[PDB]
């Protein structure tokens, strides 16, 4: 394990999402309002997917090579698989915060599903000017969900009571701000164009995955706006 | 990528794909009604996926040789991965439109499921009389489908509004035509008995995509029925 | 196929799964109430999927061989293939016996996801130490289902009616003492710590699997609970 340099971001993420899971299991078990258990269960799935993936990094399972650029280049695939069913999950907690219409989920996470699946071809993929080509298809997916966060929920959020509409704009910014450097990330670093080493980009993912995701339901699950307006 | 004499049509597949889903996604554009939101979501998503897969063909990724017949066969197994998620979205499209229960919808996405899957492990089989069981029983998963779209869904849309009952009916026979052929170029093509060329096989079944989704989508997009009776 | 010594199981098992996949086919062929054809629909697509994952078996497709231990070890990966979808489409049936909250389903469904997916992380880790480690998380996943379905369910089924609480008691009880054998048997047969052989192993989980799905089906579909109350 200790072989890789970047072992110890994978064992610090492990860490963090196993600690913001139990965190989360413990804080919603006094919890009855339908509701707020609707919040509760989606946001608690969403680090303990990301544990497993992340212990399946650590472990050396959720690693492949990768023949690119005449040299094999180590691919964490782990990676797209816990995204796959977690960054649903994280646009399900915002759609259901302003009670969006069933079109527009599933169109949400349509997009989303076509972002992450065609990243995963990307990092596969061993024709290397090819790479980019999925990653700009995934990237227009990313841009149309940034677009309906804004130009569809934003302006949802506002007829709602005021407690959904303020906690829905914070967790709206933190997701635009943080999902918008994957791309980037991915691009310099060892699935792109390789600019910053495996262990760097290994860091970086870790920042951004903790803050997507405990940091994100942290700010969530402390709010009234997950419970029905009840007397 | 031209070193293969289907590329033609894996590249014209692409193209109408591509141009489908940006036809969909602009005029869709002007829809605030809930139900039409729906429909155009469903129907605009199943060419976005298919352009992905048939990409991912041209481009050689969506390829893979399994040995049979004492020969290296090449099998596009991207097909499986478009259809598994697009035939059921399909079959939700017909499904909303006659506003079928819950248990009928589970009963179609499923026995779609185990069609597309079953099609798949076929596909892959390495003993060659083997995939004519599996081509069997995705035939007979089939066959259940076309029952249920006839004699469980046809005397559904006679009791909903004219418009619906004349567009499902529309495109239930499209469906039912365009579905079947599937299973017949399978089984005479490269996947099969290998009487028809893998070239021409390609072209077939581009043909059958592009009309049961874009054929399709054009059909029930300019359709009345998509929209809830208001004034 | 008989070149193995379990291929007699996995007849059995594949016979078993096809004959209970057309009794409740043709039970369900005189149903028009909107709740029991939800139940049908589940119930019967549990043996189907299963009949077909038993069958890749028999035929081959769905063994591998995996490098631990210093021995290439037998894997039936199928049947992580066939449990992904079949387990939760019997916690659904529980849930929606009980009239279950939308958060609570999700819950389940996301934990039994976790469940499989380590199991099948588990049996596919060629790092010995390892698969236990996996086990572990997965059978931590397990209890946390079954502790939902005593504490969660059970006094959600006591102010139901009189019929739904019974059935549900008893399938409930089936599915605690059948489901919790499943994490034993792996631990000591072929994916685990070897002192029961393979053959062994697969009549075990044969006579489980039969047990689960077409023994709690019977149950089920023989009820009035899955009615809904009706003159
Ligand atoms: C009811 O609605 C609220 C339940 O949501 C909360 C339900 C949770 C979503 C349940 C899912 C968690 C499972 C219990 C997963 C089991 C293994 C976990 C990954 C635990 C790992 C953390 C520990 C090992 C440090
Ligand atoms: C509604 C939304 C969900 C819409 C979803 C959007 C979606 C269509 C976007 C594209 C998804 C598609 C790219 C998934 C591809 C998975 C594939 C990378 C798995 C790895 O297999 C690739 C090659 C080795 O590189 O296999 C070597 C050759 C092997 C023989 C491959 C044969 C097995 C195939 C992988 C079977 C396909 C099954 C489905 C792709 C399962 C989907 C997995 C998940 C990643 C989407
Ligand atoms: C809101 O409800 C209506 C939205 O449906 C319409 C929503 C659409 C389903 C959104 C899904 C399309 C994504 C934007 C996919 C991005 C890449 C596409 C494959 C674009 C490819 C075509 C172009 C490259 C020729
Ligand atoms: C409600 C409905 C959805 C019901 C669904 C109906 C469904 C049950 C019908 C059968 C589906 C099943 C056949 C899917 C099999 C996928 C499999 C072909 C992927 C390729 O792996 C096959 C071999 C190489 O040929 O892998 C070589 C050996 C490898 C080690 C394989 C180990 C990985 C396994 C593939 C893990 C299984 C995961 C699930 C099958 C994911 C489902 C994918 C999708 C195609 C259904
Ligand atoms: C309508 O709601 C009730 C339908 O549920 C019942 C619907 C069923 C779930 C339909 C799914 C079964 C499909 C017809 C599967 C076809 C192949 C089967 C595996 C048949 C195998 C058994 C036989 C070959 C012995
Ligand atoms: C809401 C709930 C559903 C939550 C779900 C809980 C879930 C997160 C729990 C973990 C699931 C995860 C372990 C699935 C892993 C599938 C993997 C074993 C498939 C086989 O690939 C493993 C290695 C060979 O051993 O591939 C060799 C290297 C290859 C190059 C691998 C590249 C292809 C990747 C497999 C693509 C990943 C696609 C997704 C994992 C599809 C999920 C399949 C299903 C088994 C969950
Ligand atoms: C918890 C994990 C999260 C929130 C991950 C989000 C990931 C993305 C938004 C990834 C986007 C990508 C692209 C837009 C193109 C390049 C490849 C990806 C997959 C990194
Ligand atoms: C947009 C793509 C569509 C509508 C594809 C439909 C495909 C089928 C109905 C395929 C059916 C098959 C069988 C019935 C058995 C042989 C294998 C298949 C998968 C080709
Ligand atoms: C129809 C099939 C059924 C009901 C299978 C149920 C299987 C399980 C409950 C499996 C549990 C496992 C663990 C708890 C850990 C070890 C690995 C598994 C997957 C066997
Ligand atoms: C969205 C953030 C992307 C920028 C990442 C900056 C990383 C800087 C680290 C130094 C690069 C290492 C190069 C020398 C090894
Ligand atoms: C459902 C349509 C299946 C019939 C396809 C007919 C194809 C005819 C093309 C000629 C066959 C090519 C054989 C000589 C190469
Ligand atoms: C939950 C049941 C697990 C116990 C299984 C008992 C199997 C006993 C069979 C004898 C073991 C075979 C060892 C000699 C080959
Ligand atoms: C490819 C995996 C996609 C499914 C991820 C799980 C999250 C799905 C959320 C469903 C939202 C409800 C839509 C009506
Ligand atoms: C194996 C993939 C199956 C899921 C495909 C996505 C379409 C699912 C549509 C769900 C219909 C709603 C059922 C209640
Ligand atoms: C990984 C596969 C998970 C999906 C299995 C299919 C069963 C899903 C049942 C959905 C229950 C409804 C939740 C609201
Ligand atoms: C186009 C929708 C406006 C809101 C989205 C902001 C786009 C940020 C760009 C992210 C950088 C990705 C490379
Ligand atoms: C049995 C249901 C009647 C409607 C379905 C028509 C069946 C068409 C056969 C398709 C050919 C597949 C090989
Ligand atoms: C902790 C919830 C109480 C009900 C569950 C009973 C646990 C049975 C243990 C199963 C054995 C697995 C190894
Ligand atoms: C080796 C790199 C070749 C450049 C490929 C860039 C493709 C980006 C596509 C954006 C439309
Ligand atoms: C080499 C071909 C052997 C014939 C197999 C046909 C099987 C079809 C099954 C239909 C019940
Ligand atoms: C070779 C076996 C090593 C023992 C591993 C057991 C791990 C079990 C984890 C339970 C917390
Ligand atoms: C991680 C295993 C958890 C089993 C005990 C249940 C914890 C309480 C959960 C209350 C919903
Ligand atoms: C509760 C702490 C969970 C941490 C387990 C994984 C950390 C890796 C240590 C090497
Ligand atoms: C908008 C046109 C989209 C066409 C892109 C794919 C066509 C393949 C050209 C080689
Ligand atoms: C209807 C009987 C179905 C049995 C088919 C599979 C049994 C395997 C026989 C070798
Ligand atoms: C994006 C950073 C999120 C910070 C989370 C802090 C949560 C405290 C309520
Ligand atoms: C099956 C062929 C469909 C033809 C689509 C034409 C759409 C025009 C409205
Ligand atoms: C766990 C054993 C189930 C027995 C099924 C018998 C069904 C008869 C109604
Ligand atoms: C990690 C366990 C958290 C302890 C309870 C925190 C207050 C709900
Ligand atoms: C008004 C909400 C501001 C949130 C910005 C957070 C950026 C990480
Ligand atoms: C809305 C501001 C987006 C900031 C993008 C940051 C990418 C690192
Ligand atoms: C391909 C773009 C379509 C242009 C608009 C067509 C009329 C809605
Ligand atoms: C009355 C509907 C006829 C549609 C037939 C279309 C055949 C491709
Ligand atoms: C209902 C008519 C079906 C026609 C089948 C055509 C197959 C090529
Ligand atoms: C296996 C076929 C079952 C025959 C009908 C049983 C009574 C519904
Ligand atoms: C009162 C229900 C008892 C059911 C026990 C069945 C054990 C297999
Ligand atoms: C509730 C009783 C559980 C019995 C476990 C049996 C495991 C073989």
């Amino acid at each position: 394990i200790t072989g890789r340099p970047e072992w110890i971001w994978l064992a610090l993420g492990t860490a963090l999402m196993g600690l913001g899971t139990l965190y989360f299991l413990v804080k919603g078990m006094g919890v009855s309002d339908p509701d707020a258990k609707k919040f509760y269960a989606i946001t608690t799935l969403v680090p303990a997917i990301a544990f497993t993936m992340y212990l399946s990094m650590l472990l050396g399972y959720g690693l492949t090579m990768v023949p690119f650029g005449g040299e094999q280049n180590p691919i964490y695939w782990a990676r797209y698989a816990d995204w796959l069913f977690t960054t649903p999950l994280l646009l399900l907690d915002l759609a259901l915060l302003v009670d969006a219409d069933q079109g527009t989920i599933l169109a949400l996470v349509g997009a989303d599903g076509i972002m992450i699946g065609t990243g995963l071809v990307g990092a596969l993929t061993k024709v290397y000017s090819y790479r980019f080509v999925w990653w700009a298809i995934s990237t227009a997916a990313m841009l149309y969900i940034l677009y309906v966060l804004f130009f569809g929920f934003t302006s949802k959020a506002e007829s709602m009571r005021p407690e959904v509409a303020s906690t829905f704009k914070v967790l709206r910014n933190v997701t635009v701000v943080l999902w918008s450097a994957y791309p980037v990330v991915w691009l310099i670093g060892s699935e792109g164009a390789g600019i910053v080493p495996l262990n760097i980009e290994t860091l970086l993912f870790m920042v951004l995955d903790v803050s997507a995701k405990v940091g994100f339901g942290l700010i969530l699950l402390r709010s009234r706006a997950i419970f029905g307006e009840a007397e």
